[PDB]
């Protein structure tokens, strides 16, 4: 079963992922039936292809990422605090949202929710 | 409709009756049909009665409840980062979980949900 080992290992090599650019990194974390819903809220992105153009869409601008506290995990579950750095119109702009992570018998994250909104938004000047 | 700024104000009204122990003012963030999962993957208690024992059996012990990160809010839907301190049997300990919050239509919490486990409890300090 889903050790909170395997699972805070998981959201590593997603920050790791994300701060690589790395998109078939990112990718190979979720299940291909996994859903992604970012922000909460929105309309969820259903299967492998639809999750692929998110990451795609959301790495146009060089990403720096973060763990901001130790990772939340037990029974196939995973909560993670973070932040995302990047510029937009010369300003150093970070959002800080908590992610949560549904993983199967796999291994695998079958659904991904990432709640952030306006007051996480935050910059540089 | 929930704004931010609201479901912020019950996050730490939430936080703030667990530091003053009340029990009352608790329950009466919750819906009448609510439902707690403490901690994710346990038996959640559904109900107003339910959810009073719980939080009465919560408090056997004061406890020290702060956010350790600012609140997650979007969509009827919130998430908080904090620890949960006491003592017992002569030793420190410090739980440091990530809660989740689903309002409903009238500003109430009529979801929530802990996640933490073995690897958020630190013993001794």
């Amino acid at each position: 079963m889903n050790t909170p080992e395997h699972m805070t290992a998981v959201v590593q090599r997603y920050v790791a992922a994300l701060n690589a650019g790395d998109l078939d990194g990112i990718v190979a974390l979720f299940a291909d039936d996994a859903t992604v819903e970012d922000p909460v809220g929105s309309e969820p992105r259903s299967g492998t292809a639809a999750i692929r153009e998110f990451y795609a869409n959301s790495l146009k601008l060089p990403l720096a990422v973060e763990l901001t506290q130790e990772v939340r995990a037990v029974a196939n579950e995973a909560a993670f605090a973070f932040i995302v750095s990047f510029e937009y119109q010369g300003r150093k702009t970070v959002v800080a949202p908590i992610d949560h992570f549904r993983f199967n018998g796999a291994g695998k994250v079958v659904s991904m929710r990432a709640l952030w909104g306006e007051k996480n938004i935050h910059a540089g000047a």
